[PDB]
């Protein structure tokens, strides 16, 4: 009683300091533990003192149809990311270069997908295996879709090797698509990413993202789907670093 | 002494905040420091349903604002076209519209770099911003205590921090006397140039409006905000 009333309460804090369309829901079928004091709504990176995160884009570009013509994309040396069914098709390691505030195109723009935010309504449950919290849809999920940014507080390398020795099950990820230099913390800070689960079979994978941050120092980190997940499946990343033995039920073992 | 002091103040303030803009703290009249016990707060805090629009277009389609009666409160420049006593439903997180929807003003956020200053007059602190802001436009909204009519009547027998949330009810008071934003600080003008507007984004219980501050007038970068309390 007095449980559905924390959760409760909690749910409507998520849904005030969220921006997106999708709806957060909260739910605890298994124990009595109830909302986290240790975490903080975020819908975008937040800075340590010392870091600056300006949005420095002066131009783009004046496509009046953004998938056919050479676009933003092709002015950054890649490929266009999306199909006009808002689903990524370049492989891992590749930018998403994506219009801007400075593009002439209007937001049906089929390159604005990343800054519309999250689509999907997701629920935060606590897991019946003593895993803690967790992510779930509540919707169909299509394969290769944008779902969320992970976020988190932005830090220096000597930040994040510092804070890794409180005990390679981590909120650290390097931004390290061209430089070692940065790092971003979602252990105070976060958005629903902060509780998704590792997996040896992760339904979620990592694309940087630039929209008007052009800086390749601190890309944005979008999460898209791997293949179809429905509605109730649970979502899941694989951030465990590295022999190694995977802490995952049905593990692939190590890896 | 004073120098530092207001400084850790200043660094504090845009530590709590959780908008875009800056907070300012400057000091070049007098040697008075910090207040004691003022605590910055972004959200009504308490003391001890819904309804989501379906728009593509918001700005012409039949939207919150219709489903309670009345009309969109801004136009395409986000500038207030209602008139005052006209309720504010903005989109929430319930809608099938994202942040770039015309009718997601408030919930932003405070826009503007706002700076508390000390009066040369005796007036004691004030707020004053560093840009221009347009007329009929958000400003910040009005934070702090949420407690009852019974409760508001005994702190207030000791120019008062109360404000009666009585859009339509007698029952709910905002104290900003301990917990507040920067609009705690705002001095009283018989002329001034924010007025206030009823407001309802995940909320739409009428007893509880959130209260936001819009200008009045075109308000230049250097000049004082001012409110009507007395
Ligand atoms: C780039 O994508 C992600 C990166 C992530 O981490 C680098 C995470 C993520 C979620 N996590 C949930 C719990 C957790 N912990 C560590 C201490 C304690 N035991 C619980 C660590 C953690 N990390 C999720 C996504 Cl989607
Ligand atoms: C609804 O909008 C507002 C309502 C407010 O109070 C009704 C105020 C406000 C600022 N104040 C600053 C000082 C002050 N005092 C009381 C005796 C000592 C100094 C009282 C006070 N009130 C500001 C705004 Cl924007
Ligand atoms: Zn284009
Ligand atoms: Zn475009
Ligand atoms: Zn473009
Ligand atoms: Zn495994
Ligand atoms: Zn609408
Ligand atoms: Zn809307
Ligand atoms: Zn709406």
């Amino acid at each position: 009683a007095k449980q559905r009333i924390a959760l409760q309460r909690w749910q409507d804090e998520l849904n005030r300091r969220k921006n997106h369309k999708g709806m957060i829901f909260v739910e605890n079928t298994v124990d009595l533990e109830g909302p986290p004091s240790d975490f903080y709504y975020i819908n975008e990176y937040k800075p340590a003192p010392g870091i600056s995160l300006v949005n420095e884009a002066t131009f783009g570009c004046s496509c009046t149809d953004c998938f056919f013509q050479k676009c933003c994309p092709a002015e950054a040396g890649v490929l266009l990311a999306y199909n006009k069914n808002q689903q990524i098709k370049i492989p891992p390691g590749t930018p998403i270069y994506e219009c801007n505030s400075r593009c002439q195109c209007g937001p049906d723009c089929p390159n604005r997908i990343v800054q519309k935010g999250t689509q999907y309504s997701l629920c935060i449950f606590r897991t019946s295996n003593g895993r803690g919290w967790g992510v779930k849809t509540l919707v169909k999920i299509k394969r290769m879709s944008f779902v969320m940014e992970y976020v988190g507080e932005v830090i220096t390398s000597e930040e994040a090797e510092r804070r890794g020795q409180f005990y390679g099950i981590t909120y650290l990820f390097d931004l390290d698509y061209e430089s070692d230099e940065f790092t971003v913390d979602a252990a105070r800070y976060g958005n629903v990413s902060h509780f998704v689960n590792h997996s040896c079979d992760p339904n979620l994978q990592v694309f940087n993202v630039f929209i008007d941050n052009l800086d390749t120092r601190l890309p944005r980190i979008a999460l898209f789907s791997t293949r179809t997940i429905n509605a109730g499946e649970e979502l899941t990343f694989d951030y465990q670093m590295k022999r190694t033995v995977c802490k995952c039920v049905t593990c692939r073992g190590y890896l």
